[PDB]
């Protein structure tokens, strides 16, 4: 093998400008990093600059360098969707024709009626809301009627909330399994069905740790699947394991923030393993992208960049670092959904003694999976062109 360990970092939603097909998604003028850089009056990311982020595209405070540490380019998404599942599944060697849906006006009547008819329970709510806001509004009604609080977020989820003393956990889990079967439908395909049990009284409701997720498996066997079957290590950090529904994962590390995510990346650098370490930094998307907060987004990027020098110091000669994104989420853009954007790609190894160069534009996210697969000599994915030999 050329590289013993590959460390892949997904900076979630950190796009680098509108894709060629952005108009179809209503995403013209979208530019995640660029608008953040403009808002911040110059983004302070000297370590990403040294890798060659500005060499991909120059933005305010992000300039190009003569000798970048590693190789640089951007990737174009080939799959139909701009959601998290689609992005991550493509990265690992798949092509997804059927996009996952978001529901800013609530779920369609047809789906809710069929869920009512199958469960024998009424449905209240049907709108985007946080866990705290929806329980204060409809929690008391739920307790008194025995109905189900169905709600969503800015992402592709269907959440069902019910009181543990009123609706038993096992009954709530069975309802979510039915909801999962009904949402395996093109008209209303959700990425994740989430059980949201809660306890307490009107005025003081609290969500219990009895939360259960019901996700879909990737539409095809991934490079992660092939690595695991060939006895390689596949360490998932953050929400990576959940996104792939555990497929191809040998070990999973839970994180609570971006800084905690970088701590667990440092933990894997200290581990004697052979294979892939896979990190997702979710804060960019969940906290700032969807909430349209360019200031908080900007600060988070600067906080992330300041952690990189320690990562550079720990990388060995046979280690490869890959930094990318799964889609865009422009914090200065209409609505609450993601943006169809190019994603940056940086590939760095300390063994690159004379630095890196420009790679050809990656026509699919699957080029990463193809590179990972060729490196470890496992079955090549159906989609993607490896850039291993260019490095
Ligand atoms: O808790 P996570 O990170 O798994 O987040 C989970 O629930 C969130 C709701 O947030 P809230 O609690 O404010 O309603 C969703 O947006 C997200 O898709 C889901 O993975
Ligand atoms: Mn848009
Ligand atoms: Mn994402
Ligand atoms: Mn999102």
């Amino acid at each position: 093998n050329k590289y013993k360990r590959i460390f892949l970092v997904v900076m979630d939603s950190v796009g680098i400008g509108e894709a060629p097909d952005a108009e179809q998604f209503g995403d013209l003028g979208s530019d995640t990093i660029g608008h953040i850089a403009e808002h911040m009056n110059g983004l302070q990311m000297p370590n990403m600059v040294k890798l060659g982020l500005g060499n991909i595209r120059e933005m305010k405070g992000i300039s190009k360098v003569e000798k970048p540490l590693g190789y640089y380019t951007k990737m174009q998404e080939k799959s139909t969707g701009k959601d998290t599942m689609t992005g991550h599944w493509e990265i690992m060697g798949l092509y997804i024709d059927t996009p996952f849906q978001v529901f800013p006006e609530g779920f369609p009547k047809e789906l809710l009626d069929e869920l009512e008819e199958k469960t024998g329970r009424k449905i209240i709510g049907n709108k985007p809301a946080s866990g705290t806001e929806i329980l204060d509004e409809l929690g008391q009604e739920q307790m008194e009627t025995g109905s189900l609080i169905v709600y969503t977020s800015a992402d592709s989820v269907l959440q069902i909330a019910a009181h543990e003393e009123v609706v038993p956990l096992d009954e709530l889990y069975k309802i979510c399994k039915i909801a999962r079967e009904l949402t395996l439908d093109e008209k209303y395909m959700v990425g994740r069905v989430i059980a949201r049990p809660f306890v307490g009284e009107p005025g003081n409701f609290t969500r219990t740790p009895n939360r259960h997720d019901y996700a879909l498996k990737p539409f095809g066997r991934t490079v992660m699947n092939e690595l695991k079957d060939s006895d390689y290590d596949v360490i998932a950090i953050g929400k990576i394991s959940d996104i792939y529904d555990g497929e191809g994962v040998t070990e999973s590390l839970r994180t609570k923030s971006n800084m905690d995510g970088m701590d667990k990346l440092v933990d894997t650098l200290n581990m004697d393993f052979t294979g892939l370490s896979f990190l997702n930094l979710v804060d960019f998307d969940a906290l700032f992208g969807h909430r349209r907060d360019p200031q908080g987004y900007g600060e988070a990027l600067q906080e992330y960049d300041a952690r990189l020098p320690e990562v550079f110091a720990k990388l060995k000669e046979d280690d490869l670092l890959l930094i990318t994104a799964d889609h865009g989420n422009d914090p200065i853009h209409p609505g609450t959904d993601h943006t169809r954007e190019y994603v940056p790609l940086l590939a760095y190894s300390p063994s690159m003694k004379e630095g890196g160069q420009e790679l050809p534009l990656r026509q699919t996210f699957a080029d990463i999976g193809a590179t990972v697969a060729e490196n470890f000599g496992v079955k090549m994915p159906e989609y993607g062109t490896s850039f291993l030999n260019e490095l």
